[PDB]
């Protein structure tokens, strides 16, 4: 049955460059923000019905950082308009896709393309409550399940802390969130874990106020006002 068309031109310049209809409406209200890691499935076709690419037969979702030009302009534009769990259909002019070059071997110069895109999830980089850039996440592997550890949760983690690329701490630990200070874990690591899912592997960058602050950490040779980088694996957790 036909897909309702409403405000189809979603191009900033309103030049009919990216035309969008919703196939299946998504949930909630939120849409992804600049730099969010987005997880999609997609298929692309030429106007003649040639299917030139799809992620659907690949092991996992295709993922990238939204609004950074890591994908074609039509995708940065279109995906930003999508709710989680939405499926949309887009028609995009070549200026918003592959231009006078193409994509070998199946896309020719100056091609108008159509995509089906499903938005499965998006994840923000800034893990702080006050959204101040003090804890910045670069996801390496998305975890499993929507549950996240809360205050008091028992978590099992593998961690590597670096200061200026020098390793200072490398441990696997099982501990209660809110008791990490006693194990020489900085506040920001504990907060970051509460934003992670089971099996998630992330790199987390901590500003000094979310790390060891104005004094530092003598046992790890960390000076005052040190920015830190952890590789963090959340292996499992029990909430409570």
């Amino acid at each position: 049955a036909p897909l309702p068309m409403e405000g189809v031109d979603i191009s900033p310049k309103q030049d009919e460059g990216v035309l969008k209809v919703i196939k299946r409406e998504g949930t909630g209200t939120e849409m992804p923000m600049i730099g969010d890691r987005v997880f999609v499935h997609y298929t692309g076709w030429l106007l003649d019905g040639t299917k030139f690419d799809s992620s659907l037969d690949r092991k996992d979702k295709f993922s990238f950082d939204l609004g950074k030009g890591e994908v074609i302009k039509a995708w940065d534009i279109a995906i930003a308009t999508m709710k989680v769990g939405e499926v949309c259909h887009i028609t995009c002019k070549p200026e918003y896709a592959y231009g006078s070059a193409g994509s070998p071997p199946k896309i020719p110069p100056n091609a108008t393309l159509v995509f089906e895109v499903e938005l499965f999830e998006f994840k923000g980089e800034d893990l702080t409550e006050e959204e101040d850039g003090g804890i910045i996440r670069r996801i390496q592997t998305r975890g499993e399940g929507y549950a996240k550890p809360n205050e008091g949760a028992i978590v099992e983690v593998a961690l590597e802390g670096y200061y200026k690329d020098k390793l200072f701490d490398q441990r696997e630990l099982r501990f209660e969130i809110g008791e990490g200070e006693n194990l020489d874990l900085p506040y920001g690591l504990e907060r970051a874990i509460q934003r992670m899912e089971k099996g998630e592997h992330s790199i987390v960058y901590l500003k000094p106020s979310y790390a060891f602050g104005s004094v530092g950490k003598e046992k790890f040779q960390i000076p005052p006002n040190a920015e830190l980088k952890y590789e963090l694996h959340l292996k499992s957790f029990e909430k409570a």
